[PDB]
Parts: C-alpha cells; structure tokens; sequence
C-alpha cells in the first residue's frame, strides 16, 4: 500500500494478495468453509454456476460489505485486495 503498490501497477504484475473479479453477473451464494470462503455466483443468465472455491478468511470482502444474495455486476471485485489487471 504505497510506492511498491504504485510500482506494482505500472509494472503490470500479479498483486501480492490477489482477489477475484466476477466472471458473470448474478446473485451470489456465499458459504464459509473451515478457515475458508466459498462464493458461488448464480447468474441472471440462468446458465452454468460459477464457483470460486477457496478464499482465505483474512482478505475479508469488498465493501456495503458483501452478503448472501447481493447482486454483483460483471467487473466488480469480490474480496478485498488488488485485482489482477490481466484478469479484468
């Protein structure tokens, strides 16, 4: 979170602590595993459910804060962190 972060962005590098971006739009089914997180996106498209299996409980969520049933637009960030520029 500083000059290294700025250098991280201009250099097009994968962030230290990553974070998923929604691959499709729709409501989310959120589950807490043992010392883990699982976020499943039920798309408005009515198609294949997109699942993000394991996310460390330390990264928290994007604020407000995500809860079960919240609608998610495509490019929205899920859990707090730095999203992969190559991913968006």
């Amino acid at each position: 979170g500083g000059l290294p972060r700025v250098q991280e962005l201009f250099e097009a590098r994968v962030p230290r602590n990553k974070a998923p971006i929604a691959d499709v739009a729709g409501r989310v089914r959120l589950e807490e595993s043992d010392k883990f997180f699982k976020i499943t996106i039920v798309p408005d498209d009515g198609g294949e459910e997109v699942v993000y299996d394991k996310l460390s409980k330390r990264q928290r969520l994007r604020v407000g804060v995500l809860s079960d049933g919240d609608h998610v637009e495509v490019g929205d960030q899920l859990m707090e962190g730095a999203a992969d520029p190559h991913e968006v």
